[PDB]
């Protein structure tokens, strides 16, 4: 029983989907800059325990085709939730509700799926990115720029072609290696012309979870696709902010478990810890169960602590039968 791959017509895309197992569906939604492949350990673990694990490559990523790279407006949170809703209708026709597990920008998508269509989701496991209450004063790009300045990765990703040109002489493999193995709680910085020089390196032994073969899987895909599709998600943040104004004050009503690594940059955004632990998060997400912080772990928890993540998913979703 190997992982099986197929292509599915969804919301104007030809979407690549990996799938393993039979039983109730768990949809796994990857983040940046990742692929379905980031869920490899979880898919095996949950498939072995009687679930059908499905992990697509998102719009602009891997083997999923059809989104115009030159228009970041087509990577809005509304497009992305549209993709997911369409995917579910296509592949989980007889399950009114499915389990969802998501990481990073996937978790951002998943929060909005749950806001827009709670009728589709049975329970949610989100990793790294907590619910963000929409700030009426300004968009997230402006918020983060005001705090961390123009070199902050989100700011540097904004102008089309600028980050792509920065990465071009470096090559996908080195960029991915540097990002995947990053462990410092500061956000990533890409000062113009400096390549990867503003990104500190951790001791090598701390990235032993990533094999060369795993790294090559990612690098091979991104060499082909480039980074534009992925980076366009961040270029859409300003319009996402405008487009989500209808949900000011709305709660996420899906049962949820949130898990984050101690050294994850998003977890160190000013105010985030307070929001997460001191009640704000629970107020917006009333069925949020106790938050989990993984000691000694950074951003890519599914790959860095696969057993801990797989087990946390399993134990949570077992509560619903």
């Amino acid at each position: 029983k190997k992982i099986e791959h197929k292509m599915v017509a969804v919301n104007g895309l030809n979407m690549h989907l990996a799938e393993l197992g039979e039983g109730p569906t768990i949809l796994f939604i990857h983040g940046f800059p990742e692929l379905w492949y980031s869920w490899r350990h979880q898919m095996v673990y949950l498939a072995e325990r009687g679930y059908r694990a499905v992990a697509p490559d998102l719009r602009g990523y891997g083997d999923t085709t059809g989104a115009p790279l030159n228009d970041p407006s087509k990577f809005s949170i509304l497009h992305l939730v549209g993709d997911v809703v369409a995917l579910l209708e296509a592949i989980a026709l007889n399950e009114e509700k499915v389990f969802v597990v998501a990481h990073d920008l996937g978790a951002y998508i998943a929060w909005h799926l749950c806001l827009f269509r709670p009728d589709k989701v049975k329970a949610l496991v989100n990793l790294s990115v907590h619910f963000s209450k929409r700030n009426p004063k300004m968009n997230k790009v402006e918020g983060l720029k005001a705090i961390y300045g123009e070199d902050h990765y989100v700011s540097r990703f904004q102008v089309p072609g600028e980050i792509e040109a920065e990465f071009a002489p470096i090559g996908a493999k080195s960029v991915l290696k540097k990002i995947l193995t990053y462990r410092d709680p500061a956000p990533l910085y890409f000062p113009k012309g400096k390549g990867l020089e503003a990104i500190p390196d951790a001791p090598v032994a701390l990235s032993s979870w990533l094999s060369e073969e795993e790294l090559d899987y990612y690098a091979n895909k991104f060499e082909q696709t480039g980074f534009t599709g992925a980076v366009n998600y961040y270029r859409a943040l300003p319009i996402n902010w405008e487009l989500t104004a209808p949900w000011t004050g709305a709660q996420v009503k899906v049962p949820t478990k949130f898990i984050v690594g101690e050294f994850d940059g998003v977890y160190h955004i000013p105010g985030a810890k307070e929001y997460i632990h001191n009640g704000g998060f629970k107020k917006d997400v009333p069925l949020l169960e106790e938050v989990v912080v993984l000691e000694g772990a950074a951003h890519f928890v599914s790959q860095e602590r696969p057993h801990e993540i797989s087990k946390h998913i399993y134990d949570f979703i077992q509560k619903f039968t």
